């Protein structure tokens, strides 16, 4: 009963069961130990700023411990640790960013053996569209310098606002520009977001917020915007194919390498060294059919886009893949990669390989790779791979499911070009009432929630109601399990939404990437907009959180939000405490950004919420429901 | 009053304590008290509060719960990424800063600053000259202004190897940081990738963790603070000997008192100007006051008395205690280490408390914003609500409680190198012979844990009593100046080695060298005897210590001293005592790689122990005798 209670599938409860034997702890077994966890810093009325403290706001019958040891009440408190938070999230999408510019670096100047420019023709237009001189002419690796510098100069200090912020429309860059939330430079914004959570520096929750707002915005239309457009350039701009999700995913009869994190410079290096023929050779002879190679996590759905490789399971599942007996190795770059996959890998036979000098874990076998040795170190890792295929133990396999069948790669062009080029039968759906609104379901998993069992509730109720999904990160295996990532899942839509969707041959949940590709919804809200002549907060639009955890999730949240894009989150985060930024979160952004947040566990009354503000904006536009 | 006589050790502040008590006034210490004891996860470091999977507590526990957090990370991880991200709000402080420095360059450069004027334009060519200008002797001031902003905003870039002023370390010790990749490449590139790494799942090895930390933090002493340092002195002169006064007693009851708080001297450069003009001086003429007495408060202070001598009310535990003597009539604030207690207790007052900085705002006060290009008028402003103010002084609640203390200031690398005959020669011999035994820089705070100043003087006394020369910043220049120390006279407080030097150059035995950002003053002043000496930092008998410190910034100050090869001293422990494995790095591992560690010691004696013992240790290493 126990087993049940935390996740909604089968094959997570085929590990579980596993791993009870096996005597092996999961998320789950530590989520327990961690229960009841902390009042304060639940509430984020906890300052550890300075050791003048640590400090604790609490609400006494004496009237002690009202403000720190420098005089901050619990609305600095709150709203600096919430700062920090966001920071910590914009940051991590940041240095991704980073990693593309310096890959593509390394392309112009032809020294990153293995990699190319795939998608020529996006790059001429990204860099045309960022006012790179003669891009549609010039060769293309010069073309790739100059959008390398200007991406670069996002990461500098001199700029007055980041270069893809030119997409978002006027009325939206100039409320910005009012509010003093434009970003300006992408490691600019997080790193005064430290100084002003600083002791003694910003100590109004006001404007702390404001300035979350500001940096979150430099990673939605910076460091992830960067991230995406420069992975489509590299390894191509994703085009809708078919795969299959699910632990069934993994093969006993073959070598099974599992990508995990969020950098496709690594796993698309895997995926080319395993389908070298020396390197096929060497699996064959140690007994294998063939080297399969399946996604976890966000490097997994960006190999899902592009490859169509098959995804074997998201955030919660990570643990429970290596439980099946038949993960032979993990490749891992960064974020997201909880720990403990060192010590379950250590019970087995799996090899646990660490790729990134930002992601190191103890214990792990670590093959740093960068552009100009991917080639040779990423054909080592599948050699490890392999060899760590002949030592696997037969009897403790368990692969226990059946892969489902996905569809994926549905980028803006994708989207676009399944239109006819023109957004204009979007458009007229929308007007039409036949797709009442979009709402972009970005969530991870969260122990304190039975595994997707809120992803796929509020999933088939706002398809329901003929609200397209479009689905990122964790919510990619989710909706891909439960069957709504087909074609076919459209007669468990609303007529509205079935009919659109029969139309053009594609699902109700549209895959659109992985966390950084959030921002393909920030352009195509944009792109409406601009398109239609008004803001982002007058779309039908929405974002949804169902399960979220991260510091990233709540950046991509605040990012929403103050790009006019209500959003949803099922669990709040540590801001409780203080009922001036709670209100501020829920209600006061309402007034500056035209949007808020929404904390609701419920899955069908976030739907009612979402579809509120969904049908709020319709009439606001001139529209019936 | 047995409890206030335990709080400070000057009668300045036991006088205001008694005043606030009398009066209802709840201070910084009230407030430590309601916060004691603490939680015990919190100074241990074994909590994490860094995704809602958690918050997660680290226990030991005999049925062996709660040994890992919700992801697997285990306690190294968690206080490793706990004071990572403290490193990183500390260096933050320092990075804005400098950033806020350049940014007023520029607008001088661009001729956009109505009264600000590059006042040093010999070091802004010399500054230009030797980090790569063309032409930097020749070409127009403005010219080659803007040519170092484009330098020093590549800092702040992201595609440099190495920061601009990692030219100044020896050859030894850029290599050795370039083997342990601690090369700090761009002042926000290091705090971005700091908080990427402390993301649940991405770095979670205790050891690559604490060598970023230690790159981050040479990002501010090599770049965010060197840059504001150098940069401030191009602005605003180059700080040169000059007399002053500390303490309370600096406010006058006949005058407009105007305590600038902060540390950004943009800012309190313009307030100074703007109390000169016959109009705002008019003001205070026609409001009744003899004149208008701009006073200094903390690292701000410290700038506006390097450079103009200003006489500085106090340090950071006197901050309260300056308005609670009734006389305060403004306080202008920029940003950074300031208590927010300080709007609540002005309410108490007449005084008008002003914030400046769209960075530094705090709910209740007066905000007005200023920047380069509208500084003068703004400043002009601030001052006119002083004035206004002082006319609301009640007269029956001032009590400014002592009498200025005499001190010596602005004692830059200029003024040190000019007094020495324009090398370091003199110095180096004086540290070969044996009279300087060695230098130990004392910073760092205050913190109520601690009776205020009680460990700065005693250590202070300590060193110098043993021939060991004392660079003085942040709130150690109010301990030793209202301890006399300040002074040349004070030499015969110094040993004889330290006390004849003194005497022979006519300059204190503890040199007032600046604010926090100015310990950059004292990694140029390292840098140069290693270089010329041809060793390493680590193999100079320096040290370093903050025994009252409590900031995030001074963590970061300790940090880049140990990452340069500086041992350092604590008072107090930062948060990490709940991992054994990175306790024993900051104090006995970063001793292999770096050739420097930590050192934790509430005994001041104890201190001077253990920096004299580095110190003849490194004397012996390097052929000298102890
Ligand atoms: S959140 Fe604060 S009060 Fe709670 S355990 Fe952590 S440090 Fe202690
Ligand atoms: S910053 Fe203020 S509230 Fe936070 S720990 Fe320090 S004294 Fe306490
Ligand atoms: S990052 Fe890990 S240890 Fe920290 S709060 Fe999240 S689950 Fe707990």
């Amino acid at each position: 009963k126990t087993i049940r209670s935390r996740s909604i599938w089968d094959d997570a409860h085929a590990m579980l069961e596993k791993a009870k034997a096996e005597g092996i702890s999961t998320v789950w077994d530590r989520a327990a130990e961690q229960t009841p966890a902390c009042k304060f810093g639940e509430l984020g009325t906890c300052c550890r700023n300075c050791i003048m403290g640590p400090c604790r706001i609490a609400n006494r019958k004496d009237g002690k411990m009202r403000l720190g040891v420098c005089g901050a009440d619990a609305d600095v408190i709150v709203a600096r640790n919430f700062g920090r938070f966001i920071a910590g999230g914009a940051a991590g999408h940041s240095d991704h960013g980073r990693d593309l510019i310096e890959t593509l670096e390394a392309v112009a100047e032809g020294k990153a053996p293995g990699y190319t420019i795939r998608d020529v023709a996006k790059l001429r237009r990204i860099a045309a569209e960022l006012g790179v001189a003669d891009a549609a002419t010039r060769p293309a690796h010069d073309v790739a310098a100059d959008l390398v510098t200007i991406c670069y100069n996002d990461f500098g200090s001199r700029r007055n606002a980041l270069a893809f912020l030119a997409r978002a429309p006027q009325v939206r860059r100039d409320l910005w520009q009012r509010l003093g939330m434009t970003p300006r430079g992408v490691d600019r914004e997080i790193a005064e977001m430290m100084h002003r959570t600083h002791m003694g520096c910003d100590n109004d929750h006001t404007s702390l917020l404001v300035h979350a707002a500001r940096t979150a915005l430099a990673d939605g239309w910076g460091g992830s915007m960067i991230g995406t457009e420069l992975s489509d350039i590299l390894f191509g701009t994703p085009r809708p194919r078919q795969s299959t999700v699910n632990l069934g995913v993994l093969r006993k009869d073959a070598v099974n390498i599992l990508v995990h994190g969020h950098n496709p410079v690594v796993s698309e290096m895997i995926l080319a060294a395993t389908r070298e023929p020396a390197v096929r050779q060497a699996a064959q002879d140690a007994g294998a059919a063939d080297i399969n190679v399946a996604g976890l996590c966000c490097t997994g759905n960006e190999l899902l886009m592009r490859q169509g490789i098959p995804m074997a399971g998201n955030h919660l599942m990570t643990e429970l893949a290596i439980v099946t007996g038949a993960a032979d190795a993990i490749v891992a770059d960064y974020q997201c990669i909880m720990p403990s996959l060192v010590q379950i890998a250590a019970c087995y036979h799996t090899r646990f390989v660490t790729t990134s000098p930002k992601g190191r874990f103890t214990g792990a076998t670590h093959v740093e790779v960068h552009p100009h040795n991917a080639q040779e170190r990423c054909r080592e890792i599948v050699m490890l791979a392999i060899d760590a295929y002949t030592r696997r133990d037969p009897a403790r396999v368990d692969i226990p499911s059946q892969p489902v069948s996905i569809m994926s790669g549905f980028s803006n062009e994708a989207i676009l070009e399944a239109l006819g080029g023109t957004p204009k039968p979007l458009i007229d759906a929308v007007v039409a009432g036949q797709i009442r609104g979009f709402v972009g379901i970005v969530g991870c998993n969260n122990p304190k929630i039975r595994q997707d069992s809120a992803n796929v509730t509020l999933t088939r109720e706002l398809i329901r109601r003929d609200i397209m999904v479009l689905a990122t990160g964790c919510v990619t295996t989710a909706a891909g399990k439960a069957g709504l990532l087909v074609p076919e899942a459209a007669s468990k839509a609303g007529e509205g939404l079935a009919a659109v969707c029969r139309s053009l041959g594609v699902p109700p949940v549209l895959h659109m990437g992985s966390c950084v590709d959030n921002s393909r919804i920030l352009q195509l809200c944009a792109l409406l907009a601009t398109t239609l002549g008004v803001d982002i907060s007058d779309l039908p639009v929405g974002a949804s959180s169902p399960e979220w955890y991260s510091e990233k999730a709540a950046a991509i949240a605040m990012y929403a939000v103050a790009s006019g894009i209500p959003t949803h989150l099922g669990l709040p985060p540590n801001i409780l405490g203080s009922e001036n930024v709670t209100a501020m979160a829920l209600h006061g952004l309402q007034d500056v950004v035209g949007a808020a947040f929404m904390v609701e566990p419920d899955p069908v009354k976030a739907a009612d919420m979402l579809e509120a503000h969904i049908v709020a904006r319709r009439a606001r536009l001139g529209l019936t429901s």
